[PDB]
């Protein structure tokens, strides 16, 4: 659609080039991290990579669950993080950016 | 008064307000009637739908993005705050969804 297009071409390149969006680019690797509560804490994992991959192979049918995925990659990164963590702060302005992005988004 | 934030106050909020699972969010989270001494500690801006709602009523909001990086901030709080598995995560999840969903047909 033009919305998951725009989602894509727009709001997904406006977040995965940011100084904030490297950990968000792939999935939380745990094992690597040294998280090993990280799974039994986190049922849904989700980042930018998943979600990129699924625009581009067509696994969206509406754009509401696009902006679900975001949702998800955002939630569970405060769920998880200790209120104080970096992390939480970059999520907090990565997901700032994909409102204020999504506002613009075409109407269908 | 933008077509946007009349979206957001006739679609959205009318849809968030009335759900089963709003009442915690009506209002703002009263630190001291739920025994939370560390709430104002970790939460430097609460948010709350009474307080987005009187925003729309009153026309405090120049743009549609303001209203909606408030509703964000809400739902943010309330996962930074609380346990994965409190039961306030899953209502506030569930509002959420209705949220963006909504906001997927926002005017352009
Ligand atoms: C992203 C993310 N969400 O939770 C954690 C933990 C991370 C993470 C932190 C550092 C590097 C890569 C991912
Ligand atoms: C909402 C909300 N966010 O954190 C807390 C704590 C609450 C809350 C829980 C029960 C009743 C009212 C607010």
């Amino acid at each position: 659609t033009n919305q998951l297009q725009y989602l894509h071409k727009v709001v997904m390149k406006a977040l995965w080039k940011h100084q904030f969006a490297w950990p968000f680019r792939q999935p939380v690797d745990a094992v690597k991290l040294g998280l090993p509560d990280y799974h039994k804490i986190i049922k849904q994992p989700m980042d930018m990579g998943t979600i990129k991959r699924r625009l581009e192979n067509n696994y969206y049918w509406a754009a509401s669950e696009c902006m679900q995925d975001f949702n998800t990659m955002f939630t569970n990164c405060y769920i998880y993080n200790k209120p104080t963590d970096d992390i939480v702060l970059m999520a907090q302005t990565l997901e700032k950016i994909f409102l204020q992005k999504v506002a613009s988004m075409p109407q269908e």
